[PDB]
């Protein structure tokens, strides 16, 4: 029981992942049935630094509820489990002015990647394992048709198929992704959780 040990990338190239930004498209969020409060549009953008910190930023928007929720995650290439795509990352939700609201730690496993279209990830938190996250995840809005396989083969692994998650891009002609906040809080110092 707790969180989950997953098998992850191999050789992992952080310069080529953390760049730019993903849109999550497909996800599974614990064992119980997916509630409309839990189905949101999230995008992030992350970056690595020269100095080796890590940092990503989410925008969560429920089209439901039409609001927003923040967080991000900051790691340091030394919390990196050797050349995987593995490690640990200190997640803080936020306000838009980046506030704290809430913290917590979260195992990050990247069970595949091409990095320029696709990744798939677990997430979990070892205090919280009930709060564990298999997501699919893209460059685009959708995941291009070309690699819909080799994702599918990932969530393989984990013993999941993509019909077996939440699909995000049902909500897509009422997405929408809090661009400004997301560059402005990347942007950010954040001395409590910098080093």
């Amino acid at each position: 029981s707790g969180c989950s040990t997953v098998d992850t990338v191999k050789d992992f190239n952080k310069d080529n992942f953390f760049t730019g930004s993903w849109y999550i498209t497909h996800y599974k969020l614990g064992d119980s049935t997916l509630e409309v409060g839990d189905k949101n549009c999230t995008k992030f953008l992350h970056q690595k630094t020269a100095d080796g910190k890590i940092k990503e930023v989410f925008s969560n928007y429920n089209p439901n509820a039409k609001t927003y929720s923040y967080d991000i995650s900051f790691a340091k290439v030394s919390d990196f489990d050797g050349n995987n795509g593995k490690y640990t990352a200190k997640n803080v939700i936020v306000e838009k002015d980046g506030r704290k609201i809430d913290e917590r730690t979260l195992q990050v496993s990247y069970i595949d990647t091409d990095y320029s279209k696709y990744s798939v990830v677990h997430v979990c938190d070892p205090a919280a394992p009930d709060y564990y996250l298999y997501a699919v995840q893209s460059r685009t809005e959708n995941v291009k048709e070309d690699v819909k396989s080799k994702v599918e083969a990932a969530l393989g692994k984990v013993g999941l198929k993509l019909s077996g998650l939440f699909d995000a891009t049902t909500l897509g002609n009422k997405c929408q992704y809090d661009d400004e906040t997301l560059q402005k809080l990347l942007k950010q110092s954040f001395p409590n959780y910098e080093k």
